[PDB]
């Protein structure tokens, strides 16, 4: 029914929807089939691309990500992962 946002305590739910629809407003397509079980590269982006796209990204949720990092984590499950993870160590 309502639909929670997050209140310092965000949901795995919340930020991996986040993610895959972050991506499809970027694109446009459709998110059903954006590629939350693919790279970034599938979006035949150039490199300079990840700078910017993913500054803004992580702009948004008020982080900075690594470079070596950000190849590392090219999926969503990776990346959501670890923004979940921002929120619980272990």
């Amino acid at each position: 029914g309502h639909m929670s946002d997050l209140s310092t305590a965000p949901t795995l739910d919340s930020l991996r929807v986040w993610l895959v629809d972050c991506v499809a407003g970027h694109l446009g397509l459709d998110a059903a089939t954006i590629a939350t079980d693919l790279p970034l590269t599938s979006y035949g982006l150039d490199s300079v691309y990840a700078l910017s796209i993913a500054a803004e990204l992580e702009d948004h949720l008020d982080v900075s990500l690594d470079p070596t990092l950000i190849w590392d984590h090219p999926t969503i499950d990776a990346l959501s992962t670890a923004l979940v993870a921002e929120l619980r160590s272990a």
